[PDB]
């Protein structure tokens, strides 16, 4: 079956600046600012753009050592990133693929909102565990705070 979860979290960073840091520089930024969430990021092939296969490793004592991601879309106009988790974790056992889309929309504040979508395609009768959804939500929030905070402490960065 295919099961959709959606969150939204707000940021005081302008959408255009957030997209640059959060999405376009995530390979460098993430293991830098959130080493408690992410210990490295390696591009197995590609730029970082559509077609890229990427390896994300997790710190010592996470449930899984690493996931592998396929980047499908990096829309610089509408501030969007589409990627699918194709290897690691429960992928190939309980899950077929997890496809994700992140979008950054400007708010009437001058800040922004991250809209996250996570589509789990399960194998057979296996059902998504609430703990997987919560850990994904939590991970998104730690990465987002850690980036926003870095941006506020380095005001000339990504303008």
């Amino acid at each position: 079956g295919v099961f959709n979860y959606e969150t939204e979290t707000t940021s005081v960073i302008p959408a255009a600046r957030l997209f640059k840091a959060f999405i376009l520089d995530l390979d460098n930024l993430f293991p830098k600012v959130a080493p408690q969430a992410i210990s490295s990021v390696e591009n197995i092939e590609g730029n970082g753009g559509p077609g890229t296969i990427k390896k994300i490793s997790f710190p010592e004592g996470f449930p899984f050592k690493y996931v592998k991601i396929r980047v499908d879309e990096v829309d610089h106009t509408n501030f969007k990133y589409n990627y699918s988790v194709i290897e690691g974790g429960l992928i190939g056992d309980t899950l077929e693929i997890i496809s994700n889309e992140i979008k950054i929309v400007a708010t009437p504040d001058g800040g922004s909102i991250l809209k996250i979508s996570n589509k789990y395609h399960t194998k057979g009768d296996h059902e998504v565990k609430a703990e997987q959804v919560k850990a994904s939500k939590e991970m998104g929030e730690t990465l987002l705070r850690a980036v926003e905070s870095y941006l506020l402490a380095h005001s000339d960065a990504y303008n």
